[PDB]
């Protein structure tokens, strides 16, 4: 324990747990009947893991001697109590079919049980991340109100309404998606889960209120579900909401396929105020180390493009697998591959996540074979020791949390990457081959001339290397499945910014800066050109309040009282004011070719009349259909705004609406909807 950092997870090791399948700490809170499967023989029903389960693993040391520092759990909220019609008889085991975002899942525990978890975590220096699924409710049939629980939504016990007879319009009624488009996937039902209508005021206040209730329990971060299923506008406004309240590390899950790259996803991580699960890394690692569909070359381009795709790559959440994929380990598979991926992940950029049981070599392909009940608590396996060693390095060498990545050597087989932050450096070499061997010559490093023992202690037949003149490393052999890790750390005395969190705020919010060379004597901090009042200074970390600057993006520099000034940390965003989700609708907006409609206006959130920063393209198929376009935008509340719509080509062309500006006074503490006509 100590001063936990809710907005800086770069130095953490995450352990993702699906509650139901971990440990059954309290058998008395077990469900019975068709909801329960004794022995977990049927993986689609409740098996029994509850919160007590977890506190036991925290207290008996399994998690803590592993080097785990943060725990990620299922959505704690009350789920539906009905069973599915399917062959299996599917229950809400996974905590994804919410019923009431304001009460606990009684199978997992009470509210108090809940509080004992966080605390049990806290006392031992372990952060807590909870799943939160604001997109939908539960599986429903409009036409068959008997189906499950009609996707019923409760408010602390009181009903709001179901999918059938939605007088209120709490949900969407545009069929389910086909994933034919981004739009298709937001305003349509993900499968048959009842899709919440975030534009609705009741809904918008209800979800925002709930998140708060949980934060109040003292969690440390949130993991958002079906990130590419909610609008964008609304989500940004929710992030505005948590930040004003009490900043917590938040990240969304935008599933990406094996060779998938999507600029929209890039944009989401960069602008929403929330970071993202790193699928590109995920899938990519999977290719080279488990699928043999790619090599290091791919991996390397992956790393390079990734650092340029994301403004804060350091904020991405990494993994070799999760609740949603086929476990890394296959039956009959080679367990050392796991060890290898683990060693790779723990030393890579981004916040590293380990899926429960990875360290036990658990197997299972597809849902729900990928969610068996925790097999063993064997603390002696190779996987576990590698986490042990690497978790300590990561806690120790800053290059791991904040350094960039440089390729020092590579074969389709051999990859030797370097991590550096200031003088801090960690060198890593891996031979993925099972049979070919190599002799690493002409290897060059940032490590100070010397002798280095493998940071693994030879767990993967790691060697001792020697650094001579000119950063030249002495030739050495690298056999099949070999992994060696060498690090160098030293005091800094030049101000270096390692991380900034959050990356979004209002005037007067609290921003935390992490680094080195800050110096014990409090200096000065700047946002662009303005000095920021500081609340606390240390050579490692400084907390400051955003100065009173104009809305926009600013660079952050650090100047020690000795005059040194740090390189800047880019893109801190200062928002005009409290955000609200507004639905901008435009009628009779006909178009050409690639031509699309956008929105631009007089406020920062709407680009300040710069068509290069216009919001869009706008939607025109679901809620409204072309020639009518719509979009949900996050914008300042209680503000009279001016905006116009524009048609933008494939290659830049801009066609303005041709008359006076459209005016509108954005609502306060709630959503708004505005519809106008394209002024020809
Ligand atoms: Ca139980
Ligand atoms: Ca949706």
């Amino acid at each position: 324990a100590g001063n936990l950092n809710k907005v800086n997870f770069t130095s953490d090791v995450v352990y993702q747990i699906v509650v139901d399948r971990f440990v059954d700490g309290n058998t008395s809170n077990n469900p019975s009947g068709a909801l329960f499967s004794s022995g977990c023989t049927n993986l689609r029903k409740y098996c029994g893991g509850d919160w007590q389960g977890i506190i036991n693993k925290i207290n008996d040391g399994y998690l803590t001697d592993m080097g785990v520092t943060a725990i990620w759990i299922s959505q704690p909220v009350e789920n539906v109590f009905s069973v599915m019609n399917d062959a299996s008889g599917s229950a809400s085991y996974h905590g994804y079919w919410a019923r009431d975002f304001k009460k606990p899942n009684p199978f997992f525990g009470t509210l108090s049980d809940f509080q004992r978890l966080v605390d049990a975590a806290h006392a031992k220096g372990i952060k807590v991340i909870i799943d939160f699924a604001p997109n939908h409710t539960s599986p429903a049939s409009e036409t068959n109100p008997s189906y499950m629980e009609n996707g019923r939504l409760y408010d602390n016990g009181t009903l709001l309404g179901g999918y059938t007879n939605d007088a209120n319009m709490y949900f969407h009624h545009n069929g389910g998606t086909t994933f034919s488009s981004l739009e298709d996937g937001i305003y349509r039902n993900l499968f048959d889960l009842a899709d919440l209508n975030h534009q609705n005021p009741v809904i918008d206040r209800y979800l925002k209120d709930a998140v708060k209730m949980w934060i109040d329990m003292g969690i440390d971060g949130i993991r958002m579900d079906a990130v590419k299923h909610m609008p964008f506008g609304w989500q940004k406004s929710l992030m505005d909401e948590i930040d004003n309240y009490r900043p917590v590390f938040t990240f969304g899950e935008w599933f990406l396929s094996e060779n998938e790259v999507d600029a929209n996803n890039h944009y989401f991580a960069n602008e929403s105020g929330m970071s993202l699960l790193d699928f590109r890394f995920g899938q990519k690692l999977r290719q080279v180390l488990r699928n043999n569909s790619d090599n290091w070359y791919g991996f390397n381009q992956m790393i390079q493009d990734t650092a340029s795709a994301y403004d804060e790559v350091l904020d991405q959440v990494t993994f070799i697998d999760n609740h949603d994929m086929d476990r890394f380990m296959i039956d009959g598979g080679d367990p050392r591959k796991v060890d290898m991926a683990l060693a790779v992940l723990l030393t890579s950029r981004g916040v590293p996540n380990i899926y429960y049981g990875t360290e036990q070599y658990m197997t299972g392909n597809g849902d729900p074979n990928n969610r068996k009940m925790m097999s063993s608590f064997n603390k002696n396996t190779r996987a576990y020791q590698v986490i042990q060693k690497l978790s300590s390095l990561r806690r120790n060498n800053p290059a791991l949390a904040y350094g960039d990545t440089e390729q020092r050597w590579i074969n389709g087989d051999v990859y030797v990457y370097e991590r550096q932050f200031g003088k801090d450096v960690v060198l890593v070499a891996v031979n993925r081959s099972s049979s070919s061997n190599y002799s690493i010559t002409g290897l060059f490093t940032a490590l100070p001339a010397g002798t280095y023992t493998d940071q693994l202690g030879g767990l993967l037949d790691g060697n001792t290397i020697q650094v001579g003149s000119n950063g030249s490393v002495n030739a050495f052999d690298l056999g099949p499945g070999e992994v060696g890790v060498w690090a160098y750390s030293a005091t800094e005395s030049t101000p270096i910014i390692g991380h900034v969190g959050p990356m979004m705020g209002q005037v007067g919010h609290q921003v935390t800066i992490d680094g080195e060379g800050f110096g014990t004597n409090t200096g000065t901090v700047k946002f662009g050109t303005t000095a920021a009042n500081v609340v606390s200074w240390s050579n490692n970390q400084i907390v400051v309040a955003v100065p009173n600057v104009s809305p926009g993006k600013y660079n952050i520099t650090v100047q020690s009282s000795s005059g040194q000034t740090s390189a800047a940390y880019d893109n801190f965003e200062v928002l005009t004011n409290d955000q609200v989700s507004v639905r901008f609708v435009v009628n009779n907006a006909t178009t050409n070719l690639g031509q699309n409609i956008y929105i631009v206006g007089n406020v920062y959130e709407l680009g300040n009349w710069d068509t290069s920063k216009a919001i869009g393209p706008m939607f025109n198929q679901v809620v409204y259909s072309y020639p009518t376009w719509y979009i949900d935008v996050s914008v300042p509340e209680g503000k009279t705004i001016e905006f116009k719509f524009i048609k933008k080509d494939s290659q830049g062309n801009v066609t303005w609406e041709s008359g006076s500006n459209h005016v509108y006074t954005t609502p306060t503490n709630t959503t708004g909807k505005i519809i106008v006509d394209w002024q020809n």
